[PDB]
């Protein structure tokens, strides 16, 4: 045996065990653009509610035309990072959009939010600062932190109470300065993180507070600016990281906004952000549009809170327990992970398309169907939908 | 005084003496779409020497197209990552055609190439494990080896003794598995990766082999498949992380193609596909479209070649420490960082478009400009550039 071939061997051997555990991810292969309604491959027409499309955004015929006018007069990719010749008008313009729209004094884009997450923490702290996160952050934070030089500290979910504990031993370890981080809204739980009660904590302490909004920018708050919006610290939040994947047009990119000097040293210091391909300008050109039909009616915020309460009084109906509360994410527990592959695949046969979270997405022994609202779903979709809920939801034993 | 205050205080001091040391970047504003010429929105129009652009793909007409019918067919955002609605039968169809061009059984999308490379190591290898990386690897590649627990050794820039050398201390350490992994073509200095001598210094101690071909795809080779088939290692190369960004069209995009066990691990595990945001049916569909025309026909790469060989040989015979050669990224190096501004805006004034390059992104004290070459340039622009390198190199005590 030579060291390279045994490698492919553990490989394979590790590929057997995930599917013996019954926890092997099979991929759906989707023939139509996103929407309420899909159709995969195999011709089956389906209600897709496990989708980041919380506004509709992803295929508004608008946002295509945008794309489509974007192409005409700006082309189809840069093929450069910002500094050298990937920045056109459009990358300022959508950064003063998006400044504006989040409260904040200036706003750089990413590729994603994962690499703005990726590029944050390793900019802006170092050996003798310390981050703070909530147990339940984003991957993408957890690798940001890693990366980063930071003495790291973890507080459990939504424990306020942990949350000063570990402020205290944070201040007792002499951290010069100190960020708490928590993602806005729990991608997983749906849950809505305390950030009036944050805000208040950290300034009791002198701590920074940074957020990840990915599933709040567009639709939490009155007028769909987020989460922050939503627990009344509108322009009292020093680092907003974010996606453009989500309610926002769903393509790609991501953010982080904030003052103008911590902007500033991000882009001339942050290493996907050096080092990355610059947002492509039909996605520029597209998310612009996003934020004026955003800025012009919260009739699709509106709507989807329609729709969430709707669907949640529905499923609590059922004798389904409705985690968390007012949020599109319904996460819809079995635990089990077997459970939540047949729950799946049922619900495919019953016209609904959702998908299985088990580990490592969720921890082990607390799988999950995540179901997502859309302001795109129209009653008959949500009440048939409600249906295959009901049938596979006793067809299989959940109630 | 505030400790969150006094944190921004840290941050504006730290501008500050980015500035003061020459080392603040500055973006120009393209008003226009990524293009052998350019104009930025002081109307002013230059010729584009430092684009990713190597084969002219990011603005050419049928990418163009390919991209607006995607539009039509597939939509604008699938807001998900792939094992949740993210995956349309595009995604697959460019899995298989990248396969098909680099040589390997399978290949797996990230939404850049610093993702595939974010993702690569942690999933793959463990604390028993050993990456062995030249000096001069990617920062991408340095902090997706950072994420995982392997053993980090490191050889001298292109240096195949002393790759050697470390190949034999990590047995020595009793490492397991050994992965040497190196840009395919260098970021910085334009250097061929000497992937035939690796790939048998490799196989003398049962290493893998993994490189990055940002800067070869499209255009390195016979047929431009990469750096492995300009060193006739086609079909024999254990990892291949890259790009879509730079000469495969320029908007977003990466990938890592392996065996189909590697690549169906990943899907499995590597956080960025898991956790980030699926790439943008528009760029999928455009990429299918791009592999379509290098598959065609190797003219553009041959006249990349015959731009690149051209305008080698033209700096040379002005005074510039330029070798005679074709490799399309050719560096001036410059040393000071002031130096580096003052090249560029002079050369700017000129009628030609180049960037400076400076700490962070290259070693302080070693500043340089990065010129790069592309198949749109015509003779005229190429002659109308070396009289503008001409001179400005005079004026500067470069000639
Ligand atoms: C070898 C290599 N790998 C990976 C990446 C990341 O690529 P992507 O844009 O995320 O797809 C780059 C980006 N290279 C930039 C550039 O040379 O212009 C940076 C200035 O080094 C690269 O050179
Ligand atoms: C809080 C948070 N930050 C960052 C990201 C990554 O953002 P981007 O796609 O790279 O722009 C996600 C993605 N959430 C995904 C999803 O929930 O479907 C994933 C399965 O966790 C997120 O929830």
């Amino acid at each position: 045996m030579s060291n390279a071939e045994a490698f492919y061997a553990s490989i394979r051997t590790e590929l057997e065990s995930i599917r013996a555990a019954g926890l092997f991810k099979n991929e759906r292969v989707i023939a139509t653009p996103q929407g309420a309604r899909v159709r995969t491959t195999d011709g089956r027409e389906v209600i897709n509610l496990c989708a980041n499309n919380y506004l509709g955004l992803s295929s508004h015929p608008q946002v295509i035309e945008a794309a489509h006018e974007a192409l005409r007069t700006h082309g189809f990719g840069l093929s450069s990072v910002r500094f050298i010749c990937g920045t056109q008008d459009l990358h300022k313009t959508l950064e003063a959009r998006l400044s504006a729209f989040l409260g904040t004094e200036d706003t750089i884009l990413y590729g994603s939010a994962f690499d703005a997450n990726g590029g944050l923490f390793e900019t802006l702290l170092g050996a003798e600062d310390a981050v703070i996160s909530d147990a339940l952050n984003h991957a993408s934070i957890i690798d940001g932190v890693r990366l980063s030089k930071a003495r790291r500290y973890r507080y459990q979910h939504n424990d306020m109470d942990d949350l000063r504990v570990q402020l205290e031993q944070a201040r007792a370890d002499g951290a010069r300065y100190t960020l708490v981080f928590s993602d806005g809204v729990f991608s997983m739980d749906g849950t809505v993180a305390r950030l009036d009660e944050m805000r208040a904590i950290c300034d009791e302490y002198g701590a920074l507070l940074g957020i990840d909004e990915c599933h709040a920018t567009g639709f939490m708050g009155q007028r769909g600016r987020g989460t922050h919006e939503a627990r009344g610290v509108f322009g009292k939040i020093d680092i907003i990281t974010g996606t453009l994947g989500a309610a926002l047009g769903g393509a790609s990119g991501g953010f982080t906004s904030a003052r103008k000097e911590v902007v500033a040293l991000l882009r001339q210091r942050s290493r996907p952000y050096l080092f990355s391909n610059t947002v492509a300008p039909a996605i520029v050109g597209a998310s612009i549009a996003v934020l004026d039909i955003l800025e012009a009616s919260t009739e699709l915020r509106d709507r989807l809170e329609g729709n969430t309460r709707f669907f949640r009084a529905g499923l609590d109906r059922l004798g389904f327990d409705v985690k968390a509360g007012d949020h599109p994410i319904i996460p819809i527990m079995v635990y089990d992970a077997d459970k939540a592959q047949q729950l799946a695949q049922r619900l495919l046969e019953l016209g609904v398309y959702v998908v299985g979270f088990f580990y490592p997405v969720v921890p082990k022994g607390q799988a999950r169907i995540r179901v997502q609202m859309s302001a795109l779903h129209d009653e008959a979709a949500l009440q048939a939908a409600l249906d295959a809920f009901g049938q596979a939801g006793r067809e299989l034993g959940l109630i």
